[PDB]
């Protein structure tokens, strides 16, 4: 009676402006419920004072607070249990100015 995790939304591209908040989402759904972890360009992302994790019952959300042009790239959200992992991937383009 347990099952890998499942997205039932996976995560959207984006493009945002440099200085505004991004958030990135999926819906997930598994026995037990899964865990969901994320990734920037194959790196695995952990708390920091620059993004938020957030969720509501079957939703989850990654908040980037203020984006900087760095930001920009590949993200993949992991949904993990006891029977299973997903993943899903997306692109946020950051559309800045400046010199350099």
């Amino acid at each position: 009676g347990g099952t890998g995790p499942i997205f039932i939304k996976e995560v959207s591209n984006a493009d945002i402006s440099m200085g505004d908040v991004a958030t990135l989402s999926v819906t997930v759904i598994g026995i037990p419920k899964p865990k969901i972890q994320w990734f920037f360009n194959g790196v695995l992302l952990t708390p920091s004072a620059d993004y938020k994790f957030v969720f509501d019952g079957d939703d989850h959300s990654l908040i980037i607070l203020f984006t900087k042009l760095e930001d920009e790239g590949e993200y993949t959200s992991m949904a993990s249990n006891d029977y299973g992992k997903t993943i899903c991937s997306a692109y946020l383009k950051i559309n800045s100015k400046g010199e350099g």
